[PDB]
């Protein structure tokens, strides 16, 4: 455990701006579906795995199955089903998700089998990306009937009521991003059989679902690792033992701050 | 077949790079090619076959430095895949050097996400470890930085005049009107309201090319990039269309050397119950 140095030049105010939520569904293989609503610059704030309860955080509202985001989520999860059903025909994670702007809702949909893009629709053009003998020995045509998503009526008959609702769980989220109560770890001796070379690893937890960049860096600055959160964020750096000293983690959130960490003098001594 | 050239750029200009690419999949099937910065593979190997070319160029003489280089990285990945790959998927390892100067970038490439980077002063690696690999990121820093490019830097001048002139040869060959060019609808036999437009162009020449098939509103669109089958160039899209809007559908062809091909689904062209 190490005590954080926060910078806080290069500020952002997360509510600034347009407002956008992000509705990801997700279907793997096995049967694995998860539900997400994001922010624009947040990882996941309300979640379903499995097809389990909405799940939160602590420093927001419980999460509700009545709200009308979450139903829409739950139509989602039946469309993908039937949508993965017919479509997928080699193993991998299908991903539909709405960008949507809101009080409208005027969404973007985008369409990615395992990680790439192979379908999306602003309301005004659809696009198919010709990649499909990878994922289906199906046609265009059968792909079609899928791209434009779900409508989204559900959301726009509650635009607003829904607008109040993200507007008070982002100033939650502000107000729970205190850079200081994260906990913060700089490991060591790792590869405890080799007698040259170790392992460093960097790791932050948190309760604040906001995006990070971890970088490991060397002492001389000539080697890096890098890390992205997914809400625990970790990553691991190669190095010399007597290099081990001066090796730093750096840390950005998407709320702009930036906090980094030193492998010490004193940290060295102890190892 | 509606040529525009208006924008067609010189592909032998500025300073000029090659790109060295040496691939393994799980399977033992490997690939090892050489493009420039605006094209696919010019020189290919696959599967471990003699050097593959096109009708325009050089016979590929495997004797050649650059060819030497990608046969030894071949080795190099062989053993860097064996030590270090735990799950079924494919390995790349790819140099873009500079030319005559052969001060190289190095890309890894697991399941066509970059893992690693080496650029001047600075290796990256992206921790995604253990999702390829039981073993640590101590393996893999023995593998990030690749193989010493001597075998290039020795040969420096010769292989920047040989590819000097395989790009001129290139940059001749490229020639849109004898490229073929086929546009295509009856795929859907069985279906009352749809059909497909099938846009093709078959090349010999491996620019990139970016196709995109538009509706008659361009409201709908099936884009298609140059994809490279070792020395062999497809580039095929397919538009579903409503069989009533197929009229002017049309197929957008860009070459990296700044053409574009236009083929409309004309009047003409619907005049056929065949
Ligand atoms: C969803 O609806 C919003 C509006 O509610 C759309 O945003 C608007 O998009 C237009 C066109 O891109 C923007 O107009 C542009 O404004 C810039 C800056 O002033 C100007 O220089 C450009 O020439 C252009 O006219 C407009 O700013 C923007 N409005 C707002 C309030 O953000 C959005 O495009 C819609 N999204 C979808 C997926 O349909
Ligand atoms: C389909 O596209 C063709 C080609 O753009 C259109 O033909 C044009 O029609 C206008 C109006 O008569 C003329 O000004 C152009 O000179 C024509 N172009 C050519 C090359 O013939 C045609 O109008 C379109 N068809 C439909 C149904 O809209
Ligand atoms: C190496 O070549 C020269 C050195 O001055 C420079 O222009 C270039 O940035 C370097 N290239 C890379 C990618 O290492």
């Amino acid at each position: 455990v190490v005590r954080p140095e926060v910078n806080r030049t290069g500020t952002v105010d997360i509510c600034q701006g347009p407002m956008e939520l992000i509705f990801s569904v997700s279907r793997t293989s096995s049967g694995a579906t998860g539900e997400r609503i994001s922010l624009k610059n947040t990882l996941s704030i309300v979640s379903m795995e499995n097809g389990g309860k909405p799940g939160t955080y602590e420093w927001s509202f419980p999460a509700n199955e009545s709200w009308p985001e979450i139903q829409f989520l739950l139509q989602n999860r039946e469309f993908v089903s039937k949508y993965y059903a017919d479509v997928v025909q080699t193993p991998g994670e299908l991903v539909v998700e709405y960008r949507c702007p809101v009080p409208q809702f005027n969404c973007t949909i985008t369409h990615r089998w395992k990680g790439e893009t192979i379908m999306s629709f602003d309301g005004a053009i659809q696009t198919i990306r010709s990649v499909t003998s990878e994922y289906t020995t199906k046609n265009e045509d059968t792909l079609v009937k899928y791209i434009r998503g779900l409508n989204v009526t559900l959301l726009t008959d509650n635009a607003k009521s829904i607008e109040h609702r993200w507007t008070e769980i982002c100033k939650k989220l502000k107000d729970a991003d205190r850079p200081d109560d994260n906990q913060y770890t700089l490991e060591d001796d790792i590869l405890e059989d080799d007698i040259e070379m170790d392992i460093v690893q960097c790791q932050m937890t948190t309760q604040v679902p906001l995006k990070y960049h971890m970088t490991v860096w060397s002492a001389g600055r000539d080697s890096r690792a890098i890390a992205l959160s997914a809400i625990e964020v970790a990553s691991y750096l190669p190095v010399n033992r007597s290099q081990i000293l001066n090796t730093t983690c750096e840390i950005t959130s998407s709320s702009g701050w930036t906090v980094r960490l030193r492998f010490s003098e004193e940290m060295v001594a102890a190892s």
